[PDB]
């Protein structure tokens, strides 16, 4: 575990993280995909061997000894708000199980279902609160990666609010 488990946020490419493992915002079919998933494919292509997994689940594949946790958020284009909310919560619970099993002291994590799976809605608060529900009981240092300067500020404020 970490000596004083923390949450942090950085505005940079998750493919350049400084943590002991990465969560991919994966598609269910293990395809290179777009956005975070494409950056992950370019950096850790070996981790997409037999990475296909259903919505609401996480499947870990090693790239050398570096774990890539493929976490499949719902595409809110296809799911109802209610069923999508349930699957998004579930995907983060499966990430917490994997991070615990791996015995890492730190993890790099994107906000699931906030980009091309967002169904055109701002889901910062929804996705972040599901991340917290899952990860609060873990002792890994969690570092959240985002792209947008206004998102960085809002994520930082939500972390600082609980401290
Ligand atoms: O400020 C940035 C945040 C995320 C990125 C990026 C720049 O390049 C690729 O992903
Ligand atoms: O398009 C992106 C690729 C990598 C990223 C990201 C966006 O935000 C964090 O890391
Ligand atoms: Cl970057
Ligand atoms: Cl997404
Ligand atoms: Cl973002």
């Amino acid at each position: 575990g970490a000596m004083a488990p923390s949450y942090r946020v950085k505005r940079m490419d998750i493919a350049k993280n400084d943590e002991e493992c990465v969560v991919n915002a994966a598609n269910p079919r293990g395809l290179p995909g777009d956005g975070v998933c494409k950056a992950v494919y370019k950096k850790w292509p070996e981790s997409f061997k037999n990475s296909a997994t259903p919505v609401g689940t996480a499947k870990t594949v090693m790239c050398g000894t570096y774990p890539v946790i493929h976490a499949v958020g719902p595409n809110f284009s296809n799911y109802t708000e209610s069923e999508g909310d349930r699957e998004l919560a579930a995907a983060y619970r499966e990430v917490a199980k994997e991070v615990t099993r791996l015995g890492v002291n730190s993890v790099a994590i994107p906000l699931l279902s906030t980009g091309v799976y967002s169904g055109g809605k701002d889901r910062l608060t929804q996705s972040l609160n599901h991340l917290f529900t899952a990860m609060d009981s873990t002792d890994a240092d969690v570092v959240i990666y985002c792209r947008d300067k206004e998102w960085e500020k809002k994520i930082s404020e939500a972390i600082q609010m609980r401290t």
